């Protein structure tokens, strides 16, 4: 495959990639409790990184906004994916929506 153009990109690439569920967050943020919240719900592990505990948290979200559209944290990827933020997690998740997006991440085995 390729790399991406910087180590914030690469980053980004790599933890989505290594992880079904990601969710860059910061801790002061209310929608990304409300996000984790559905996703403890749901039973789902999930790898967190707090934009505001990290040395490059504002590069961190200028690369988000590049790839996703928006700066807003959470910023929420199933299966390399963004579904987007809060709103969207919980707002698919009573859809029934969310958990189909999650069961179509590789299996462990694989
Ligand atoms: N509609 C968005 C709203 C999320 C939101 O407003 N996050 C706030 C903090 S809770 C934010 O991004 N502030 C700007 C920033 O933190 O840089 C969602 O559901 O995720």
């Amino acid at each position: 495959p390729g790399l991406s153009s910087s180590a914030c990109g690469q980053f980004v690439q790599d933890i989505v990639s290594s992880n079904c569920v990601v969710i860059f967050s910061k801790t002061t943020c209310p929608y990304c409790k409300m996000a984790k919240g559905v996703f403890n719900e749901i039973g789902a592990t999930y790898k967190v990184v707090e934009l505001d505990e990290h040395n490059d948290g504002r590069r961190l979200q200028e690369t988000l906004a590049e790839l996703t559209g928006a700066r807003t944290v959470p910023r929420v990827f199933i299966n390399g994916q963004c579904i987007g933020g809060g709103s969207d997690t919980k707002q698919l998740h009573q859809q029934g929506k969310l958990l189909p997006l999650i069961e179509q991440c590789r299996p462990c085995c694989l």
